């Protein structure tokens, strides 16, 4: 499994807070730096959508689809960037936004 060491990281703040969410994105799409946490998602975001979070824990499974939902809802132009990047042959981007 993935590390479970950042999994209190508080979930809410970061998504009630657009600092914050767009300092995650910059990260993860390579135009800004990384948080230790930051670093830690981009280097197995790309895996988890290959495999469908097979080593995910279940706070992490929890934690991306709050997070997915969130920026279906409210920041439409970042979900499109995110899924175009590090899903390209769209394995999960109806799946997600039928669920949101
Ligand atoms: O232990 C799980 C690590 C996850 C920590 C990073 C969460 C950041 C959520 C914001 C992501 C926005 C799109 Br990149
Ligand atoms: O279908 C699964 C795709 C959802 C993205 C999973 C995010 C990966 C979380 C891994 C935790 C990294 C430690 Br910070
Ligand atoms: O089509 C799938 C695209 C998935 C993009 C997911 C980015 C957000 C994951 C945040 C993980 C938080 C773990 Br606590």
């Amino acid at each position: 499994k993935y590390t479970d060491k950042y999994d209190n990281i508080n979930l809410d703040e970061i998504l009630a807070n657009k600092r914050l969410l767009v300092a995650y994105v910059n990260c993860v799409m390579e135009r800004g730096k990384c948080s230790p946490e930051g670093k830690e998602l981009k280097e197995h975001l790309q895996d988890a959508i290959e495999n469908g979070c097979k080593k995910c824990t279940e706070n992490q499974e929890k934690g991306a689809y709050r997070v997915i939902e969130h920026l279906i809802k409210n920041e439409i132009e970042i979900w499109r960037e995110l899924t175009a990047k590090y899903d390209p042959t769209g394995n999960w981007r109806k799946k997600y936004e039928d669920r949101a």
